């Protein structure tokens, strides 16, 4: 019983983190087989952070300008390239601790674990979600660039995020591991604003199902509703619209609790119109939207890796 | 910027988890050097879960009845003992992946990371606190016994908790690694109730300091107060009383924000008397008490391991 913001075990990623230095900037790289991956802005200097031409800045750099350390060790760069917004440094030694892995580009509403690193050393692990506006509400300090986000499927690590920057609003932006940013953000010191951040409806429903499984029943009601009529209420409160694919993704939880999806939508509707009245659900006093339906089943059914 | 429930990287503990079977019960053990540690109730059977005599049950068991697996491997038990409520199984192979470690018995209000395991395989990692009534509000399913809680200090793992059981109220109880329970709980299927669960005041203050560091300023007020007068308000709302040691532990955060401890107490007092008025602090709609002063500085100053 119980329900917590649970991250994946980080062991397999810990072994992959290295420190990357170009001139005087030091950030984190990801060492997989014989390639090190890091944000390309490692090659920036102070004055061209406003509008750097990375291609131009790269002509003035050779293999030996990039210093890669894995712990106290030193690795030899024998090649370098730029793929969108990440650098790929080819090194002489394949990581002995490379796990089975793949690169995935996740969708908004999806969640992942973040291993926050500084100087190539892991500091902590937490869960977060890709928000509908393609930011993440992370916990990152100066130096955290190149930290990565991942999901684990048994023995296989799926890398989905590499941290690049903080926006002046305090939320965070980054790329997939092919270096394409999530959202419309660029790796420059310009005015970049996030759009409207709406609530991930299918995740809130999943979280109500978890509450039910754990015995928290007070919000369930007599009412039912329709997809169209719920989405009317969703739009006034800035909730993502619910589709039949979302209804289908909720099937497993519906089956376990005996509660149909549309009856749970009816319960959410009342909580949006009348609030929670100083009550709490699963220890929280607001509707939580960073647990996916899969996050819920894994926590309340015990999937291992 | 940002603030999340952050756990320690779990790599060093992952390598220590093994599967322990006695007859037909399978739970998790902790393999450190040539000893495996697990809850002694692994030797229970169905009918004597009401009141087992562990000493008696142990006379009918020899080394070869205990099966220990580390992954697909099998380890040889060459000795066994009972220390309070844990079994120590002596095996023929020292764990090659033993980290530097120590056993610590933590105090209420202190926090740690939990690696939830099933069948000796890690499932997820999260943070929790030892509550003032010596329970923990964890996330554990059947099979999770023997999962451990730990803090990390650079390279050294401090083990503080081993999970033993769930109470019928849904919270969790366990031992230190010397097998002495936290609280008055016993490893039997009897009516065991937790006492009053009060709020950890020094942790709430620490969390207000984190909010300030992250720019969340709206709760700060003109008032100040006194230790005695704050504790009057604390007792009506079931908050732990604040001592001068607690004031001193908050010194670093006070120094960083320029805000004296007693002025922050004045702000907490108003939030207890008038509530938060539908506002939120650090994304939460209630006062969070599972971050210690050290948790805060580590997150908002970047300690690595
Ligand atoms: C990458 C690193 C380690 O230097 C860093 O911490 N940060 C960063 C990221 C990108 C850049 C440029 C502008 C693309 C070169 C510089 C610095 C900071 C960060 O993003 N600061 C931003 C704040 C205002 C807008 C411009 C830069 C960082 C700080 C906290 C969390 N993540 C990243
Ligand atoms: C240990 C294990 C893996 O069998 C288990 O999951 N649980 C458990 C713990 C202790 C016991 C005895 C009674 C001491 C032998 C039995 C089973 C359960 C658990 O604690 N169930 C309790 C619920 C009602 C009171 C008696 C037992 C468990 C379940 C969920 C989370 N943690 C532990």
């Amino acid at each position: 019983s119980g329900f917590r913001k649970m991250a994946f075990p980080s062991g397999k990623v810990e072994g992959c983190m290295v420190q990357v230095t170009c001139g005087t900037t030091t950030l984190n790289g990801l060492w997989l087989d014989d390639v090190v991956y890091c944000p390309r802005h490692v090659i920036c200097t102070s004055e061209d952070m406003l509008n750097p031409n990375y291609e131009d800045l790269l002509i003035r750099k050779s293999n030996h300008n990039f210093l890669v350390q894995a712990g106290n060790v030193q690795l030899r760069v024998i090649g370098h390239s730029m793929q969108n917004c990440v650098l790929k440094l080819k090194v002489d030694t394949a990581n002995p601790k490379t796990p089975k892995y793949k690169f995935v580009r996740i969708q908004p509403g999806q969640t992942f674990s973040v291993l926050a690193c500084y100087n190539g050393s892991p500091s902590g692990v937490y869960q977060c979600a890709m928000r509908p506006n393609f930011t993440i509400k992370g916990s990152f300090l100066n130096g955290s660039c190149g930290s990565v986000g991942f999901n684990i499927d048994y023995d296989c690590v799926s890398f989905c995020y590499m941290h690049h920057m903080e926006l002046p609003t305090g939320v965070h932006a980054g790329t997939d591991l092919e270096g394409n940013f999530y959202g419309p953000f660029v790796d420059r010191q310009t005015a970049q604003a996030a759009g409207t951040d709406t609530t991930i409806t299918v995740n809130v429903l999943a979280w109500l199902y978890a509450a039910v499984i754990n015995g928290d029943r007070w919000f369930l009601n007599r009412f039912t509703t329709t997809l169209n009529d719920f989405n009317l209420v969703a739009m006034k409160y800035n909730y993502e619209p619910l589709t039949q694919d979302h209804v289908d993704i909720l099937g497993p939880l519906s089956a376990q609790t005996g509660i149909a999806v549309l009856d749970m939508c009816a319960s959410l509707k009342e909580l949006l119109q009348n609030g929670m009245n100083g009550r709490t659900i699963l220890g929280s006093a607001l509707l939580e939207d960073e647990f996916t339906p899969f996050d819920v089943v894994r926590q309340c059914s015990g999937v291992t890796f």
